[PDB]
């Protein structure tokens, strides 16, 4: 009988990851350095930043409005020798590439409609849109399971490429976990990893059964809890075969194109907008980090044991249009209940936010690999004391 | 008692971002109508003055890049300089790299994971939110070309909140609670006949009167000017609407943009095969409103793992929604193409007002199902 109640008790669900040399996360990252430079310079920097990476190019395009001098090729030179591409034989280098630059300031039109002769109190949203925030207690990190095992399979790629370990690593990486869950009234119970894909460029001298080896002993088993792994575990370890083609070369990239990446792994919701490249008066991610932190705390603080909460915004308008609130069955307070206690405890304008959150520090390269919630030392990650 | 908001929002046909889709589906469709087994990764990003199409294309097909740019651009009505944008003098720049070139066993193209949601709530089995947004969109444009409100300009958002009551996990609308409108305009028209005009011959004429009361809000013009627009305004790229094209919000998105991959793409074609399953369980009687997920891994044609969440919405386990599934379908990336005859050049006319919940699309024809 044991074959029948898995059936009906468990079910799967996928999440996957890429690592900093994919090229969309390639234009997160130089997104991010370049807000950074400015906000180092000009803590009120206006920034929109899109980046777009090809064979052989970088181009900025966006809006900017800044009193910082940054030096635009330095900055995505720099961001790309970090992520590793520094020669012609991994398909792109720091050195040599194209960088063309194509920003200009905010629109004036923008500028008189949200900020301009305001209080940052009293700052409108940047633009309209909705955002939601998500917290789950099957992990520390209030995380679901599979994105942060599919983050931290493409961070230990990365560790053991930038310490030597595995020398034949390239910077361009996806991975992919499935797990397989059980359900106690609307929470989820990781109880084993059933597939993982990992894909990660490398050189021309490794071969494929090295890599595969590597793969399973020196990443998959230094990332996933042993718990998880068993007999019946299915790896997908370079499962296409050769990836010496990676980065720019093999696929054009652009900031935010993996939003889904950046936040929860299909779990929860996702209101459209891109992080990277964006200053806090873009509510697209100052109001997805206050609904992250609103879901985080409403879990830690013992209301609910998932959460998923809804925000939106009108542009030039302070106060959001709308918040709900969705607990999955996992409350013994309605909906309804929640959505008060979020109301007596945390205010969403967006002048509120960025001092609530400290959105000014240039800290958001940082986020722009391996996700942008549930990691150490971001203000959205500690919860706030609730009272009701 | 009972009752809550949702919010979904919504994008015209010159919003840079969907300038961008339709650009990207414009070089898709010109491809498969020479070649339909051409293969298309078209990226496209719009700023002041420029058009830069970006990407991978293995075609037998020889297209006029500057012609298809400029006919998608003219058509979205961007034809003067005073508009911020003109298909007659902007640069169009090519990066794009082209090479000369059982179905069912072929391997997925890449790995990733696609849902597909459908609600009982409209007949066109999407969220009214998303609806709503996308036919205000669709109203503008409408009284922009017919010329009878000649200030509209291309680039235009729309968001609606609805206030909803709920049935066992079904969602039953009550009322449009809030409605914004934000759309490009010329020089002339006071913000007042602008606010009016919207209400009036916008509003009025896509909400049903019964959704619209006293305590309805409104935001039109909300940022008081909106002259400078389009991709002069905010730089668009292909794949940045992606909770417009499908559910504003509700059911799950997986990540992948559709606009620019031919159907061997499974962010595409998985999508829409999802789509076509959660349409079919929710017209087939079994749920009132499901979400299914697919994933895949590069060079392997069967689905890592296929899900079901039926909202609670169903008398059937969400095992038994599997089954049938499973029974009913073959989401296999080679055989969604055959199954929803992807091969064809239909795809310019998904890049704007949503990919689902529209007429004559294969993934819109519910399958009858036997189990
Ligand atoms: C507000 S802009 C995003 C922020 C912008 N990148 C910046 O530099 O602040 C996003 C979209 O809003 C719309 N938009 C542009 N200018 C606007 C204005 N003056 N008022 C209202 N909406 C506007 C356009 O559809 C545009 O694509
Ligand atoms: O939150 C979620 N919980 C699932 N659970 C299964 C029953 C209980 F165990 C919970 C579930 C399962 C399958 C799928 Cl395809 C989505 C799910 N979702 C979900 C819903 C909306 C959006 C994104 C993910
Ligand atoms: O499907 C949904 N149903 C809601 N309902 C309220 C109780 C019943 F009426 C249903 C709801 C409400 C608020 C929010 Cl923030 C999300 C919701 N979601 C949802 C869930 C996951 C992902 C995307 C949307
Ligand atoms: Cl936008
Ligand atoms: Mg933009």
């Amino acid at each position: 009988f044991h074959e029948a109640f898995i059936e009906e008790g468990t079910f799967l669900f996928t999440s996957e990851s890429v690592g900093e040399g994919h090229p969309d996360k390639i234009c997160d990252q130089i997104s991010d350095a370049v807000l950074d430079a400015h906000l180092q310079q000009d803590p009120d920097a206006k920034v929109a930043c899109e980046t777009v990476a090809k064979t052989g190019m970088i181009l900025l395009a966006g809006e900017i409005t800044s009193r910082a001098a940054v030096d635009y090729q330095k900055v995505v030179r720099e961001a790309v020798k970090h992520i590793g591409y520094d020669d012609s034989s991994k398909g792109f280098d720091y050195k040599t590439c194209n960088v063309l630059v194509a920003l200009e300031q905010q629109s004036p039109d923008i500028a008189q409609g949200v900020h301009l002769d305001r209080n940052e109190e009293d700052i409108g949203a940047g633009d309209q849109g909705l955002m939601f925030g998500y917290a789950t207690d099957e992990t520390e990190e209030c995380m679901p399971l599979t994105i942060v095992l599919a983050h931290k399979l493409n961070a230990k790629l990365a560790e053991l490429r930038r310490n030597g370990t595995l020398p034949w690593l390239r910077p361009d990486s996806k991975t992919q976990v499935t797990v397989q869950y059980m359900q106690d009234r609307g929470a989820v119970l990781p109880i084993r990893v059933h597939t993982i894909v990992i894909s990660v460029q490398h050189d021309e001298e490794v071969c494929l059964d090295e890599m595969r080896d590597a793969l399973k002993e020196k990443v998959i088993k230094a990332v996933v809890p042993a718990k998880y792994l068993d007999e019946d575990t299915i790896y997908h370890l370079q499962p296409s075969g050769r990836f010496v083609i990676g980065g720019p070369q093999g696929d054009a990239g652009l900031t935010g194109r993996k939003i889904i990446v950046d936040t929860y792994g299909g779990w929860g919701a996702h209101g459209g907008g891109a992080f990277s490249g964006k200053d806090y008066t873009k509510v697209d991610r100052s109001a997805a980090y206050a609904a992250r932190w609103v879901a985080k705390s409403l879990v830690k603080g013992g209301l609910c044991r998932r959460v998923l909460v809804q925000v939106s915004y009108a542009i030039g308008v302070s106060h959001p249009l709308s918040i709900s609130i969705f607990h999955y069955g996992t409350s013994q307070k309605s909906e309804r209940e929640l959505l008060e206690i979020v109301k007596k405890n945390f205010d969403l304008r967006p002048g509120v936010i960025v001092r609530d959150l400290d959105l000014k520090k240039p800290i958001y390269q940082r986020t722009a690999a391996y996700g942008h919630f549930g990691r150490d030392s971001f203000p959205w990650e500690v919860p706030k004391k609730l009272k009701y």
